[PDB]
């Protein structure tokens, strides 16, 4: 590879939704962030499938405890929804069922 791809596969949104509830889990935010664009995406295939993943991430307005997490608007304030540029490194071998995030490098958009 690495060969283009998009968020049109499968791999690529499964991936995206690995990666975003990485980013969560490890954050210190009181609110949910998601996925605001996916920039680029490109896939490596050999061993198991390497995805490299460019991504605008934003900061939303539901909690992480709020039990609904599918209504969450970005906010409307630039210094509140705090733009982030992401790049994914998502190893997967989904024919043995492991997928880990190799890389996860995150700036201010």
């Amino acid at each position: 590879g690495p060969m283009d791809a998009s968020v049109e596969e499968e791999g690529v949104r499964r991936a995206l939704d690995f990666a975003v509830g990485e980013y969560n889990k490890a954050s210190n935010d009181m609110y949910h962030s998601r996925a605001l664009q996916v920039v680029r995406a490109r896939k490596q295939i050999g061993a198991g499938v390497n995805y490299f993943l460019d991504v605008e991430l934003g900061r939303t307005t539901c909690t992480k405890t709020q039990p609904n997490l599918d209504n969450c608007p970005f906010h409307d304030q630039p210094h509140l929804k705090r733009k982030a540029f992401c790049s994914f490194q998502i190893y997967a071998v989904p024919w043995q069922g492991t997928m880990t995030l190799s890389k996860s490098t995150c700036q201010d958009a």
